[PDB]
């Protein structure tokens, strides 16, 4: 029962060459990694080597046009990199972005393979750039390829096509890319908790609302938990896990759990506006570990307070290693709008899940 860890400093090379103060800094992952060494979590883990995703593996979720357009950025001069990135919503590109995107996806492939072959029980992936905003045919919100979506498809390719994968997305933003990719799919259950503000928060789309339950055979397999008008924290996310995430997950019975683990909902994040504590993330991780015989892969998405994301993700790795979960409140009453949100999701998904009756 070992925990895997994958990290490669080459993923720092991707950067915003016109703004050295951009929040998607290279030091996001180096600070997370350095904290794992200071807390002596690194030497307790088994080091998974990073690798490059192949274009065939990328084609599991993305179109040939999108892959070839991102690949062509390798050769561009800065003036043309700037024009190309301006065609997207919140995207900056450099000459090494494609390679870094390949390394983030290939690293999680090796981690899922290590989990599904039994080499490790679970794993953590300290990777960048993130992926959950990336669509089949376009890049968006600092994401080029959908690392979590690709990993679920890669997981099915090395086991069986119908492998039931649960994607839990606790990044403060809606994973619009992951939802659309698996929207008609009933083998991948997508559960996202995200700040919504009636569609005013990025990515500013009503697709993130609670009534989007999936399409076709995927009806019931898309669970949006949208927060509105409130500084959500540990009590709200714990109650969402107790009423929605866990009863639906246990009925779905996943064989593999992927966590789009953004930490921009953590306390102190400069743009998330929430106050989830590192002990809160630790509790959420310990919960998910009770699923799928403990086969949990935690993939870094967003998070932009260097101290916050380093302490938060370190708490998650400590849970995967088997350390005792923190004791939290449980009796703290929720903000009223959070009870409204949880009740709205229960109402929209009760027809599809007998555990929600
Ligand atoms: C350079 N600096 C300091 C910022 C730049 C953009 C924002 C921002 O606001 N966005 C969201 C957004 O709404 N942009 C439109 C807009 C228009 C006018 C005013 C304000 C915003 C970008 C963003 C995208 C994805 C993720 C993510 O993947 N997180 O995990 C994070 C952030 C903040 C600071
Ligand atoms: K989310
Ligand atoms: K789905
Ligand atoms: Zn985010």
């Amino acid at each position: 029962p070992i925990t895997g860890l994958v990290y490669d400093q080459r993923m720092m090379l991707h950067h915003n060459m016109w703004d050295s103060h951009h929040p998607e800094l290279p030091q996001r992952i180096s600070r997370i990694f350095s904290r794992h060494e200071e807390l002596r979590l690194l030497s307790r883990c088994h080091r998974i080597p990073a690798r490059l995703a192949t274009e065939e593996e990328l084609a599991l979720c993305h179109s040939s046009k999108h892959i070839s357009i991102i690949k062509s950025s390798e050769h561009m001069k800065p003036r043309d990199l700037n024009r190309l990135g301006d065609e997207y919503n919140s995207i900056f590109i450099s000459n090494e972005s494609y390679t870094c995107a390949l390394l983030a996806a290939g690293s999680c492939f090796n981690s899922a393979q290590a989990i599904l072959t039994g080499q490790v029980r679970n794993a953590v992936a300290i990777v960048r750039p993130p992926g959950h905003h990336a669509e089949k045919d376009t890049a968006c919100g600092f994401c080029f390829f959908n690392t979590a979506a690709l990993t679920a498809r890669y997981a099915q390719s090395i086991t069986r096509e119908s492998l039931r994968v649960l994607i839990v997305d606790w990044d403060v933003h809606h994973g619009n890319g992951t939802q659309h990719i698996f929207e008609e799919d009933d083998s991948v259950l997508y559960i996202s908790l995200h700040r919504y503000e009636d569609g005013a928060f990025f990515p500013n789309s009503e697709d993130a609302n609670y009534d989007k339950v999936g399409l076709g055979k995927g009806r019931g397999y898309n669970v949006n938990i949208p927060w509105n008008g409130g500084k959500m924290g540990d009590p709200e996310y714990m109650a969402a896990f107790h009423h929605l995430v866990m009863p639906i997950a246990r009925e779905f019975a996943p064989e593999l759990v992927l966590v789009s683990a953004g930490f921009d909902a953590a306390r102190g994040d400069p743009l998330g506006g929430f106050q989830v504590t590192p002990e809160g993330y630790a509790h959420l991780t310990h919960q998910l570990m009770s699923l799928a015989a403990g086969r949990v892969l935690i993939i870094l998405e967003g998070g932009y307070n260097l101290t916050s994301i380093s302490e938060s993700m370190s708490m998650c790795t400590s849970m995967l290693l088997g350390d005792s979960p923190p004791s939290l409140d449980h009796l703290t009453p929720l903000k009223t709008s959070a009870t409204v949100s949880i009740n709205n999701v229960l109402r929209a998904h009760a027809p599809f899940w007998s555990s929600l009756r």
